[PDB]
């Protein structure tokens, strides 16, 4: 599915994203635009045979069991495919382990490199919340 910017606001902060360790809700929504544009289907493949996936791009490194990647962990205790569902609870509750990690949303690439320190009150603006 590929979601509607305020329809994703919407359902991340049901999910209770909205200041989780201290990120308002922008910052979530701008990581999911800039990792995923919002499609829960999307999948990356990296250097070192690892893949990420769904609209937060979770790595198989660390976070998930997709049969593929030799010697990483399953620390969210999951499938990797559970993470590309219409229905983003499992991405949620696991986005909300990898952020209480030590480096906070550093772990997101793409949020250090085009979200961090930027007006991210901006992608929540117009919504119904
Ligand atoms: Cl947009
Ligand atoms: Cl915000
Ligand atoms: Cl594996
Ligand atoms: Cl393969
Ligand atoms: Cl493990
Ligand atoms: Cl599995
Ligand atoms: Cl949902
Ligand atoms: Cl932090
Ligand atoms: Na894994």
């Amino acid at each position: 599915k590929v979601f509607g910017r305020c329809e994703l606001a919407a359902a991340m902060k049901r999910h209770g994203l909205d200041n989780y360790r201290g990120y308002s809700l922008g910052n979530w929504v701008c990581a999911a635009k800039f990792e995923s544009n919002f499609n829960t289907q999307a999948t990356n493949r990296n250097t070192d045979g690892s893949t990420d996936y769904g609209i937060l791009q979770i790595n198989s490194r660390w976070w998930c069991n997709d049969g593929r990647t030799p010697g990483s962990r399953n620390l969210c205790n999951i499938p990797c495919s559970a993470l590309l569902s219409s229905d983003i609870t499992a991405s949620v509750n696991c986005a909300k382990k990898i952020v209480s990690d030590g480096n906070g949303m550093n772990a997101w690439v793409a949020w250090r490199n085009r979200c961090k320190g930027t007006d991210v009150q901006a992608w929540i603006r117009g919504c119904r919340l």
